[PDB]
């Protein structure tokens, strides 16, 4: 630790004032001779010819010697712990924009296709997740989730934000809970799994519930006959080949603030079914006539890739 | 085993495995056992969406898929997820509903623009799909025929209306 | 290992046992350039203008090189092994004040946030253990706490304490006999599972027993219809919510030397329910009124934070 | 990173300087001091006789030693992360002549005594699959040989061949599909187990199929009462005591490139029981007498290892 | 590898070159110098006055600093490598008169207690073993004793003695037959589990046979009663509390060679009771009257320790 540096000053003592009284050289000649000698510079512009002197060197050059070696020794000893603990996690995040997920399944890795990689930092316990995360070119934190002190090395109090997807159900719950007592205002999104529990990630504290296994439930049971709208799902959810459902605000300006939908007439100008306006943390499917638009609304729609572009310059001033 | 559970002469087989390999290797067996039967299978890796509808997959859903996606784009706006989780997973308000045009009721040979259906029912129209084959936001030049299926988003209170607009 | 001590002084040999008979210089003079050639300070005072001196440099210098790899490649050996050891236990304790503890277990876990990180070692084999012990901050022993020979790897025998707490009761009692065959004077403190064995662990040497299971199933069983008693222990001993049981001592003097408990009177001069009187490793619970206090005794009672501050300066001197 | 490289210059112009406007050399002068001074080789032919250099020197090897700490320190982290990474696979293959086999069993333990070891990469996710692959001479990835992404890992676009056997024919299929999407000309060589799963590898692109579970199956219950055939079988194909079957290719011109099998009289001059032919990626068994040989045919046969010799001498020109 | 020393080379090459022929200087001081420059020594008498060979003095101190880090870049790679290697076994033994140990057991942890831990190494696959022969003082070697090819790596073909002791009956039968397969004159010692197994290890070449399990057997079910031959049995062979069987062999002269069991009368004049004499690896237990004993025979006997002595001067020349 700080050892070291008391020992390179014992040295410099020691050698500064032998060399002062035996060779009568002055103060700030004996300094400048201690430190070309230790560091091996060797002018050689103030050699003691005292037979006394040489001795002298002799037993500074061995305790030269010396102090190289235990200044590599401490260096050695930290680099290597400090890899060894690095390697298996056991460290703590010093950022304060990054995104934590806790657990690892498919769908967080698709969510990292999406997001940078030293952004992201995964909070798990397994053996196996870490390799999978190293490879996906994210960072791994090792801890328990449904811990409040595991959740603090992971700095989920100045998260952007937290995803949680776990083994189960119970534990979704538990980490949740967990979060909202550590950061009331930070943003949370969970999977849910089983039906019943999707009102228990909102009284936890969840922002946003997704549940994958009720959606796939019910097409399946749709689709024995014909099937329909497995297929608009699975083109513009999760495939994207022909359409997308894209959400564009309006800014200030926007040559559009005050008039209502229907002297809009956003279909037929632009060609982009509107769905719903999202006037501040709420959705309103299927606006009626009477509704204006302001600023910052966000309007919800299906349309081309070509036709995204044709409606967001029409809303643009 | 597939031959004991009796999966020729079925109105559907549901395949939904540990892996996407036992998923593959069940449809290539299922096919090789019958080739009509319908068959619905569920991807999880994005990967393996072509490789199961080559396999013989009739419908492929792939929920891993949807919930990445939205989780990705949910952390700044999420809106969109608002709406899934509102229209197919809980169906608290609306829901899709696709109701079949039954023969000479009030349609045959009326175009998309003149039916006005939105603006008397309610109710979105999204497509309209004929011979496994949806169109997604048909133009204005298109006849609505007999058994045609029209994909759709309303309240209950809507869908009967609808219902009832397309009846004889 | 000491060969290289045995290569350093053979070259030190070689090059002033040349050097000497070759350019005419003194022992004393050889045995300084040997040392300032070897160490690169180069003064270069007395360079060696012969040509076949020249060449006596080159090998020395050539040796003075396979001195210093061989001096790295032993330092580098030993660094790398000893923290590879170290890292997975396999060391031995060398302190004489430390806390052993044998096993893992939440309970474990509740005593080391009143004790001291460096003071306490904890003795498993389980490699899952390792991660969570090092996360608490107290350092891991690898060793079977059964073996009597792993039970001196942890040294009990200078130990100021151990605590027991294994997976089985099998367990508990077999490290109990091992113990008391390396220290017979050493503090034990052991946990019971089952009612039954709560006689079994004094048999084998433990001074103290604690059963949190039987405790606990008889309060759940009690705690059906009104359950008054278990808001008095979880709000006195596992939450201290606005009690607390606590413990003082009578110091030499203070004040009271002598005087019986119905003179005393603490419960209204203070208002700390008196409990019982600690009398050379016993209790007496709800002593008699012809009670006189001793020095040395230790009086346990119930009270208020700011009351038992008023209860031990009215027993200081 | 890169930042050692700015800090090298930046140490490098400040002694520069120094020197040239206080000790009154020339630009060409202070550059050869600096690099002198850094390098410790102090040669002291410029030494600086003011007072104030001698302490502008003492900033400047305290910067020197600083810098080669650092450098130490990188070079330290890079090569213990690399060598980290190295051992536990996590690695991308830069090859383009090699071979790829995904899976470990004992029938890829047999093909690697007859090829290379640096030349073999084994694609695996066990972890008791990595020392055994190491023991055998060849290169471990780890990865999964199902994921189109481990795929590219391992290099499989530019792989001279490609050998599959995984635990189950499920995986077995699932791989081949995944080596088709990447590259649609590399040879596959794939193992069945069930005899149903033989025509499924073929449709999924595998160029060649081999099934050992079905040929032992054949063989135990044909070798109840005699099991003549299974004698053949394992003293030919498996321990080759006595006999051999070879494919010897037909070199240009060769002295009977146009002449009948009937002419040719392969066996009787030679002592080879000829198969088949192998005219252009197909076996024809027991050829017709008007079968006449062309260039690059490969003819099948059993033969002695001292008949071998007289087929290959005798079909060369 | 050798790339480093051809760098080296190449390095001094260039130097010395260079300074002959721009100083003007003989060969034998331009390798001179070449030497003491890269070596850093400096002693700065043969200094380049010429601006031109400053520049060739800066260029070749780049090279001499890159050349020091390659060689410990290539230091570094190599003791990273084969520590990492040697901690984890996928090691060959070099030892001629080691001991080896297939299995690990309580009964092989007995036998270590009685021999050198340098001198015995342990061939195994799990990895919980490692950790206890370690422990021991021994030495692991990674490896399946059932395989051929790594019991080649142990080097059973020059020990002095294979101690075999495995999970199953089936596993040490094969071991010994691979044994039998590389040297047919090395020692085998196996253990045995069931009785029926016996006979199958000595038909495999096991030259000694111990039954644990038979032996507790039978003293079980004979206990029942009044087990006065399991007191026996435990206080002789297993802790040794009083008595002893001791086989002392007997040297030449002896001063006893050719004398009768009779005439020499051991347990009277001693006090040993005498069980056989083991006469050319067999055993004849209870002697008839009519024996002479031999130079180089052996008496095994039962005694106690004060006894045997008396017993070993008896015999002694
Ligand atoms: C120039 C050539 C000099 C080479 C000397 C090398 C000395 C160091 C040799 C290697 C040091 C080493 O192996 O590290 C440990 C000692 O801790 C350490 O750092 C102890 C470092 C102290 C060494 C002091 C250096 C003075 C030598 C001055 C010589 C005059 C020039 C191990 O402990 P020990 O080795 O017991 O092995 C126990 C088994
Ligand atoms: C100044 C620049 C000098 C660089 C020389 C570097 C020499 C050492 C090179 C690296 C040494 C090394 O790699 O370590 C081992 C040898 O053990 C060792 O320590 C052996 C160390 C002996 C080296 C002796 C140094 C004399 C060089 C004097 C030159 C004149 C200046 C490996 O074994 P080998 O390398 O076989 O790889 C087997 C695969
Ligand atoms: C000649 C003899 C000189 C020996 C000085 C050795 C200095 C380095 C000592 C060892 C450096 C070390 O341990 O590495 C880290 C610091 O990072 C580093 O590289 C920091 C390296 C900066 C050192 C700068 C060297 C100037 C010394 C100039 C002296 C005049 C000659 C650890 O961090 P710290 O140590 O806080 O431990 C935290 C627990
Ligand atoms: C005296 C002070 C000098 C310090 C220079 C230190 C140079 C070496 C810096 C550290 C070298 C290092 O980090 O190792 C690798 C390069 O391989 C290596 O060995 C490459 C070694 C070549 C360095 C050649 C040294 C000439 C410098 C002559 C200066 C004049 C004095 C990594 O690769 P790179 O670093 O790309 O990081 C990729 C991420
Ligand atoms: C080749 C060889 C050389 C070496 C030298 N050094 C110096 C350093 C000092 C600092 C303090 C080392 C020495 C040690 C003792 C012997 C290094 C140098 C490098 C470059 C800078
Ligand atoms: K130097
Ligand atoms: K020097």
């Amino acid at each position: 630790a700080t050892r070291i540096l008391l020992l390179v000053l014992a040295v410099i003592i020691y050698g500064t004032a032998g060399f002062h009284f035996i060779e009568g050289e002055s103060w700030t000649v004996s300094l400048y001779w201690t430190f070309v000698t230790i560091a091996t510079v060797g002018y050689g512009d103030y050699s003691p010819s005292t037979p006394l002197g040489m001795y002298f060197t002799v037993t500074l050059i061995v305790l030269g010697i010396g102090t190289f070696f235990v200044a590599v020794e401490r260096l050695l000893e930290f680099l290597i712990n400090r890899e060894q603990m690095k390697l298996m996690g056991l460290i703590d995040v010093a950022k304060s924009r990054h995104v934590v997920i806790c657990g690892w399944s498919e769908s967080t890795l698709e969510c990292l296709r999406e997001l940078r990689g030293s952004e992201v930092f995964v909070l798990a316990e397994d053996e196996n997740v870490r390799k999978k995360v190293l490879r996906s070119g994210a960072n791994f934190v090792h801890g328990d989730p449904t811990r409040v002190s595991d959740l603090e090395k992971a700095n989920v109090r100045g998260a952007r934000a937290v995803i949680v997807d776990l083994e189960s159900d119970s534990e979704t719950i538990h980490c949740i809970l967990g979060i909202r007592k550590i950061d009331e205002s930070v943003r949370i999104i969970a999977e849910a799994e089983r039906y019943e529990n999707i009102e228990q990630l909102r009284m936890a504290g969840a922002d946003q519930v997704i549940s994958p296994f009720v959606i796939s439930g019910r097409l399946m049971s749709r689709s024995i006959d014909d099937g329909y709208e497995a297929m608009f799902v699975q083109d513009v959810l999760a495939e994207e080949s022909t359409r997308r459902m894209v959400e564009v605000p309006i800014p200030e300006g926007s040559k559009l603030e005050g008039v209502s939908v229907l002297d809009a007439d956003i279909h037929d100008v632009t060609g982009v079914i509107i769905i719903g306006v999202g006037r501040g943390d709420e959705l309103i499917i299927d606006p009626p006539r009477d509704y204006s638009f302001r600023a910052g609304d966000i309007i919800l729609g299906i349309g081309k890739p070509e036709e995204i572009e044709r409606l967001k310059n029409y809303i643009s001033a």
